Order: C-alpha cells, then sequence, then structure tokens
C-alpha cells in the first residue's frame, strides 16, 4: 500500500487538496459527478465511526464508571475530582457563550419531534430491556444503565466472597478491552481518514459554494478563541489565587502541551505529562495518581468542543435551542467528556452521544451531512482540544499539591 | 440522605402510611391529584424492576443450568434433587387449590385507563411448541419474549458444563471464564435489586397509594384475600408435606421445628435465603447431620428448591387472570406448574427476586408486561409483595433442612 | 434412554427406512398425518440450525480472525477471497451453459445499483445488526474486530494485554459451546431427518414431471460437472490428490448433503480439515468464512432457475441481462446464509434485478414450482458449496 505517511500531515493534505478540487468543481464540471463518484467514499468513512459508537459508548462508560465510584478513593482525589468536575462544568458554559457571540450554522441552513410532559423522558432515561435499548440506537438510557452497572461492579469487588470478587474483575475486564479493541479500529479508521475526509469536504465544497468556508472558519474561531479564554480566564486565574507563578508554569509545560497538540492523544502523551510534573516540584504519590486519572477523565477541551458543535448543528438546521434543553448540553457534554477516550477521533464520536440527547438522531439525513462537516474539519479542532485537555491535568495537579 | 433505616420496617411504614393517605384522598381531594403527582414515582420503581428482568432471567438461568447438569453430581445429590423436584412440584399444585377455594381477583375486574385487556388465542400447538425454540438468540434476548430465552439459556448452561470435562485445556479454560462472565453479570444485577429495594419505600408508597385512591376499599378486601390464600397454603404445605414426610422416615417433627427455630425466623425477617445460609448451616449441626451431607445440600438448597415462591407465583397468576376476568384453561393451567417450578429454580433468594420471576411465569401463557392492564394488576402484587415475601422465605429455608434431615436418614 | 447408536448409521437407518415407511404409508394411508404429527418433528430439527448460525458465525470468525494475527497479517485471506470470487464467477458461467444445453421453460410458456450495497457491507450498529438477521456486516465487523484484539495482545501494557485474552476467551467457548450443541442436534437428526424426508417422499420427486426434471437434469449433471471441470482441475495443478481428497471429505459432504445446512455441517468440515493435515489457524478461518460466502452450488442453481423462469415465460434473455445474471447470481450466493430455505428466496433479487418482480403473478407463481422442487434440489446444492471451500483451503494452504 506504501501509505506510511504521518497521519496528521497525510490528512492535512487531503483537507487542503480536497478543498480546492471541490471549488474547481464548484464551477466547471458540475454537481452530479461528485455526488456519485467521490461522496460514496465519504459515507464509508463516516459509517465506520457510526459503527463504533454504540459499543464504545456502552463499554467506555462502564469502564469509566468503575474507575470513579465514590468512595473508592482517598481524599487526595476528592479535591481534584471536584476540581475536575468544575473545570469541565464551566468549560462548556463558556462554549455556549462562544456559540452565542459567534453564531455558526445560522445562515448555512440546508425536522424533529416535540417533548412529552417531562414525566415520560425523565422516566425514559431508564431502559425497559437493557439489550433492546443497547440493540437499536437509543443512546440516552444506554448511558444511565451502563453507569448503574459500572458502579454495581465496584461493589462486587469489595464483597467478602472470593468467587464474587473474581466474578467482578473478569466481567469488568471483558468490557474493558472490548473498550480498548474499539480504539485500534478507530485508529484503523484514521488510516482511512485521509481518503475519507477528502471525499467529504470535497462534496461540501462543490455544493453550498464558499459560504461553508466562511462558516467553517466561524466555528474554528468560536472554538479556538474560547479555548485560549479558558486558559486565561480559568487556568491563569485559579493559578494566581494559590500562589503559583502562571507564566513559568507554561514554560515547564511547554513540551507537555505541544507534544499533545501534534499527537492529539492524551492517553499517548501521558509519559510526557508525567515527566513535566517532576520538573516543577510535584510530589510522587500525587502525580502518579492525578495524571493517570486526568488522562481519561476531565476533557474540558472536548466538553467545550461539543457544546459549540451542537449549536452549529442546531443553527445549521435553523432550530432554536431552548433552555431546559440548553442546560441538558452542559449536563451531557461533561458526561460525554468523561467518557471520551483521549485519541484522534474520540471526541467527534462522543458528540453523537450529546446529539441523541436533546432529540437529534443520526439516522436522520440532515444530521448526517451537518455532522460530516464538523467531522471533516474535526482534525483541526482536535489538536488544540488535546492541548487544553492536557493543560487541565497539570494545572489541577499543581493546585492539589499546594493544599496537601 | 440520612435514610439509613432497616429496609423491612422502613418499607412497612410506607405501606401502612401509604394506605391511609390513599383512603383519605379516596374521598376529599379527588382522583386526579394522585394520578399525576404520586404515581409517576411508582412507575419508576416498577420500571426499575422491569429493567432487570431480561438480563437476570438470562444470566440466572445459565448459572442455574450449569449448577445442576446431570450427571455432574454424586448419587448423594440424586436423592435430594428428586426430593427438591417433587417438593417444589406439588407446592404450586397446592397453590392452584388455594387459588381455587379462594378466588382472588375475581370481583376486582378492571380496565384502568380505558383499555379492557383482550389477550390473543393459541396456534394449533405446533407453532408454540416450536416457538419455544428461538430463531436468533440475540433478537429473542433483545426485545422481550421470555419463553425461548429460557429454553436456549438452559441449553447453553448445559453445553458449558460439557466444555469443562473436554480434554483440551484451553477449551476447559474457555468454559470457566465465559461462565463466570455470565456469573457476576448474574450477581451484579442483585446489587441493583438491593439498590432498588432502597427506593422501595418511596416506590411502594406511591403505588398502593394510587390503588387506595381508585378502586376504593374493595382492593383491601381482595389484597387480604390473596394474603390469606397464600399464608394458609404455606402452613398447609408445612403440615401436609413436611410434617407428613418427616413422620414416614422416623424423624420427630415437633422438635425439628425447635431446632430450626432460629433458621426460620431469621429467614422470615431478612427475606434473604442466600443471606440466611450460615444460620441454616449452624442449625444443621445442632440436630445430628453429617458434614459431607449438609455442606452439599444447603448450598444447593440456597438457590434451588424455592417451594415458598413456586406456590407464591402459582397464586399470584390466578390473581392477575381473575383480576382481568379471564378464565384459565387446563393445558395452560398445567403450564403454570411447569413454569413456576423453573421460575422457582431460577429465583435468587433475595428481597425482590420472586416478584420479578413472576413476570417470567406471566409472559408464558400469553400475558406480556408491555400491556397496560398487566402493569397495574402486577403493581398491586408488587406493593404487598414485601409481606408475602417474608413467609415465603421462611418456607424456602424449611424445605432445605427437612430434605437435609431426610436424605441423611437413607445414607 | 437406550438411544446411543453411532449417527453414521442411526440416521442411515432413519433415511433408508425414511424411504420405506414414507412411500408405503405414502400410498393409501389417508389422514395426511405426515404434515401434522411427523413434520412437527422435522421442522423442530431445522429450527435448531437456524438458532445456531448467527452466534457460531460471529463467535468463530472473531476467533479465526484472532489467530491469523500476522500469519500473513491477514493477507492469507486476500488470496482465498479471490479464490472465492472466481469459483463462484465461473460456477454461474457453467450454469449459463447448463441452461443453454438444457431448456427447462418453453413448450409451457405463457402470460399467466451497486453503491449502497457495498456500503451496506458495513454495519450501522453491531448489536442492532447482530440482533435481528443481517449477515454480511456481522462478518465484516467480527473480522475487523478479530484483527484489532490481537494488537491488544502484544501491546506493552500488562492489564490491557490481559483485557484481550479474557474477552477473547469469552468469545471462544461461546464459540465451542455452540458447536457441541450442533451435535446434540445431530443426535436428534435421525428423528429429525426421518420426519422431514417423510414429507419429501409422499409428494415431491415424481412431480410435474419433465419441465421440472428438465431443471433437475441441468442441475445434477452440472453440479457434478462443476467438480470435474473445476475442482479436480485445480486439485491437480496444485499437487493435491483428487482421489483421497474426496475420501478425506467422505463424511463431511455426505452429512452436508442430507442436512442441507452449511453452518450445521461446519463442525464436521473442520473435523475433516484436521484429517487432511491442515493447520488450525488457516482452517479455523477460511472454512467459517467460506461457510457463508462462496456458495457456488447456489450461484449455479440460481442462474438455471432464472433462465427456467425466463424460458417458461416466452420472453428470452439478451446477452445484456445474461451478463448481469452472471453478475447478480454471485452476489446472491454472497448474501445467502447457508440454511435450507434461503436458496430459492435469495434467488429473488437475481430476478428483481434484470427485472422480473414477484408482483406480476406469472412470476410469484412459476417461481413457486422451482420453490416446490427446491426441497430435493437443496440437498445437491449444499454439498457443492462446502467442497468448493475445503478445496480452496487446501490449495491456499499449499502456498504457505
Ligand atoms: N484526541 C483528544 C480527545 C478527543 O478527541 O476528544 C485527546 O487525546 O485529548
Ligand atoms: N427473597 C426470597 C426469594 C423470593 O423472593 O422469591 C428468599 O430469600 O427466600
Ligand atoms: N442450505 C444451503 C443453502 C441454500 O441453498 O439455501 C447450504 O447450507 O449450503
Ligand atoms: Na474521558
Ligand atoms: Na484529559
Ligand atoms: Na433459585
Ligand atoms: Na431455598
Ligand atoms: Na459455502
Ligand atoms: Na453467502
Amino acid at each position: 500500500k506504501y501509505i506510511e505517511y504521518p497521519v496528521l500531515q497525510k490528512i492535512l493534505i487531503g483537507l487542503i487538496l480536497g478543498a480546492i478540487v471541490g471549488l474547481i468543481l464548484g464551477h466547471y464540471g458540475y454537481a452530479h459527478a461528485v455526488h456519485t463518484y467521490v461522496k460514496p467514499f465519504g459515507d464509508l468513512f463516516v459509517r465506520l465511526l457510526k459503527m463504533l459508537v454504540m459499543p464504545i459508548v456502552f463499554a467506555s462508560l462502564v469502564v469509566g464508571a468503575a474507575s470513579i465510584s465514590p468512595a473508592r478513593l482517598g481524599r487526595v482525589g476528592v479535591k481534584i475530582v471536584v476540581y475536575y468536575l468544575l473545570t469541565s462544568a464551566f468549560a462548556v458554559t463558556l462554549g455556549i457563550i462562544m456559540a452565542r457571540l459567534f453564531n455558526p450554522g445560522a445562515g448555512i441552513h440546508l425536522q424533529p419531534h416535540q417533548a412529552p410532559p417531562l414525566v415520560h423522558i425523565l422516566l425514559d432515561i431508564v431502559p425497559t430491556n437493557p439489550f433492546g435499548a443497547l440493540a437499536n440506537g437509543q443512546v440516552l438510557p444506554t448511558i444511565f444503565f451502563a453507569i448503574i452497572l459500572g458502579i454495581a461492579i465496584t461493589y462486587l469487588m469489595n464483597s467478602e466472597n472470593e468467587k464474587v470478587r473474581k466474578s467482578a474483575e473478569t466481567l469488568l475486564d471483558a468490557i474493558n478491552g472490548l473498550a480498548e479493541a474499539m480504539y485500534k479500529i478507530c485508529n484503523g479508521v484514521m488510516q482511512y481518514a485521509p481518503i475519507g475526509v477528502f471525499a467529504l469536504i470535497a462534496y461540501v465544497m462543490a455544493e453550498q459554494g464558499v459560504h461553508v468556508v466562511g462558516e467553517l472558519a466561524k466555528v474554528t474561531a468560536a472554538v479556538y478563541v474560547g479555548l485560549t479564554l479558558q486558559i486565561l480566564l480559568v487556568y491563569f486565574v485559579l493559578l494566581k489565587i494559590y500562589g503559583i507563578d502562571p507564566i513559568s508554569f507554561i514554560k515547564h509545560a511547554k513540551d507537555a502541551m505541544l507534544t499533545a497538540f501534534v499527537t492529539r492523544s492524551s492517553s499517548g502523551t501521558l509519559p510526557v505529562t508525567m515527566r513535566v510534573a517532576k520538573e516543577m516540584g510535584i510530589s510522587e504519590g500525587i502525580y502518579s495518581f492525578t495524571l493517570p486519572l486526568g488522562a481519561t477523565i476531565n476533557m474540558d477541551g472536548t466538553a467545550l468542543y461539543q457544546g459549540v458543535a451542537t449549536f452549529f448543528i442546531a443553527n445549521a438546521l435553523g432550530s432554536h435551542l431552548t433552555v431546559g434543553q440548553q442546560l441538558t448540553i452542559v449536563l451531557t457534554a461533561v458526561l460525554a467528556s468523561i467518557g471520551t477516550a483521549g485519541v484522534p477521533g474520540a471526541g467527534a464520536i462522543m458528540l453523537a452521544m450529546v446529539l441523541h440527547s436533546v432529540g437529534l438522531p443520526l439516522t436522520d439525513p440532515n444530521v448526517c451531512a451537518a455532522y460530516a462537516m464538523i467531522l471533516g474539519i474535526d482534525a483541526i479542532l482536535d489538536m488544540g482540544r488535546t492541548m487544553v485537555n492536557v493543560t487541565g491535568d497539570l494545572t489541577g495537579t499543581a493546585i492539589v499539591a499546594k493544599t496537601e
């Protein structure tokens, strides 16, 4: 196959090259040649992610749910979990604002059902038959239940019976790996990403004209200017109130951010994140505990990412978001960020989750396309997103080591 | 949350307190305030049990099926398994009689929200005897459809045991791990059932509250008509089965109860046959039972042989049937006994267990829980379940010790 | 229970004596009891086969997909993949000639794209798919799943390495358990088969007579003809003994022929794969894959049927649809499960394409006479699909 190139560039080629080929066929050779000979390669890519969604959702959430479970942790974690909870919680609230002062999707307009009298949906979050729910789509209850199980398991491990203790581990580990196996396919999909994305954005550059680019960069801005604002108004702020020098903090994390920015793998940048921790005076039994938990949990760069991407979709349909469903985003996107893997694609797919909630199924055509536009450019947003995901751990690690 | 109270009382408060509040709103503040502000809390409770049904059914039956499998047992068990089979088998037959001389449900006939239940007919025997066999295990296990889920799950539970005796080591290993995955999956469920029983006080309160506001007091006259049919069947089991088979083997039946005094009464209160086991083992030594005998029967009697439940279901069914006004046919009546036993063998030995296994003995015979009229009628049993549960457990434990004292006579 | 006998013979009792009591009480007899108190024991059997297929295919083709872990990455398959294509894409070519030399149709003639489907090889959600039917993707996923897991095997992390095996081993046994059920089914088969081929001996066979046996001709002297001018053809050119080849398979095919199930006679297929010196990994992969895709016996059959239907109408085939048949007919044997009924059914879209809908009565009728004799025809067809896999398995094993 001879296709050995470094993924990031290898894809950033198919993005810029795919744009132009789309525009040169925006005029000239018209719109029916692409909608038949290029996009069929796009859908494939997307549907390979679709594929992954339900199992990853399920498995990831259980593995996540068994990793947190209170109280299966020392109070050394309590300070940082609360930190993780609130650094992620406010992150998406900021994402709302970036989706408020910037309105991406509104003007790109290219139909959903009502809500029952609150009773049913608050009940509907509870599955009827776990299998049947997990079977065909329906994400919302899949969450609820999966968690309830992930918790149950941890309490089988502390049960006095040895076989019961044994039953817990094995089962959990079966879901784990099932978890992990998924990701090697996600990476197996990211090898198809260059040929995949090329076809996608190519279709979106042929139809809809150039108005897309004026909105794509309007998303990308709303995101990146929210990202740095997070660092400046949250990190830089909470660094000052605890006596830590915020300028030299960045100089010590210089390698930890920039290696994470390029690789886009928070779970892969961890030894680099651990190496930086020692270089600025953080205790052993402190950073060997927080960083391995920050590698999976606390994904504020993603939590925000989804909170915006949603508004995009909403406005790209021309649907106005209500409060009650707006405060659902923040409730979901967090649970979504806590679920996310810490790998190239991860976030994008977890977005699907924060979409099936609020009444936006991916089986619907208008969702497919609009989502695929985010998915095409995902790679760009992904880089900065990761960079912030890693900063959130070290800042918390430097903060929790102050009051200990 | 500060809600630390002992479950039994903590719930028996919400039952008696919930009754009165229902009746005082039976008149006065009328029927539309409850059907909107209290019952939405009830359904939640119920649906948390619904949730559990399919997986527990599946997992429990496989774990059960791999625990019995003949011949994966010494002849020391053959005498007691046959005993377990026939003590449970006749128990529900008695339950039929208690549902015959007492007719609970007949005269309570309801249509709830305007939906008179009209279940469907039976095909010419061929299809259903075939339909017990799944088309695609997954698809069956997926959306409801309990009947074939049973059949298949068992067939698997048996298969597994025969992978363990296979000469290949990796195959032997494959068997254990897989089975253990289903196990735990089995067990994990139960910690959620107990997690549901912590919601039971707030749950049940809302349920019986709705049933005391609508239908009037005629419910109580029938609820206690069930409870009677049950309890007077329960003691009759002990007196006409246990006390009878105790006499034919030379065992003194009066002092037997004096030695099992702690074993019954601790089981009566806790309602956990799987939790009362060390107490059941301690009593066994106190009346002269051999070691390699009670260390084998009691751990098997803790899960299998649930005659107090087998009967419980055999009645509860008639309740539902008559509560709809549907007359039960023989052919389907002898299905009850066939099912309720397999249901009792599946049941866990924990606070809720039985009630949920009832759902199983309902999907069989043509009574799905997706149907509205079933929901409500079942929820009435589920509300009072806690009461029946206590005596049920007490009998479930007596059935093991009596068998243990009997099988140690001819050995 | 007394019933312990070897099945080699036990069903050969219930088949030979399945023909005696069948015909004797097939004449006179009355009450047509076979279709009321006998068949309910025939179908029961079949139904258990329909039960296994999904699980086993899944369980197996993750397990087999987890052993070839760079035995050639997985590009051992690439070779057999294409073996499958041309065993099929030449089997149908033979059927076109079979239907050129035999004309079942005229004499009783009367008036009473590619896109989505290839994407559809990729599933939406495993569970949803896996749950209710849906074959191809179920494979696809499992294969790809199988692959991924092995990369977890050698991954530097200890518990993650551990995550794989435990999980996989769970998928195994879930495999092996299923297998040992196929053989609780075959110990029932004497009772099963007897009951069914009692219905097959009361009607069928002597019906309706020539035009149908005109197909049955183009069938059996084409099936057997496949073997000789294809299988034995490449057996020689790959140094594999044609004589013993069949004799190593002696029981595999002769069970498959009777059982008519691909996935019910896969246990024996592999038990025969061991008998002729085949490596576990290779066979534990190819066979289960071929045990669904490459059903050449069907690929041929469907064509002849199509032609029969066409010639039975009085409307004739241009080499503008002729080519598209050799095209679609394969894609049908691609999607066919491997269980008794599906042959005639899948045959539908090789007719819907080309353009012959079962909504014109002439169709959903003439068809229903091929559908009549299918019961007989299904037996011969089955046997072929399986051989034409073992064949390729050995051939590709030769180049290793
Ligand atoms: N790839 C990101 C996670 C994401 O895509 O959401 C990371 O490693 O931090
Ligand atoms: N809880 C009962 C079982 C049941 O509810 O059926 C017991 O432990 O014996
Ligand atoms: N049952 C056949 C396929 C068919 O003709 O339907 C086989 O397994 O080979
Ligand atoms: Na995460
Ligand atoms: Na992180
Ligand atoms: Na039981
Ligand atoms: Na018991
Ligand atoms: Na085949
Ligand atoms: Na096929």
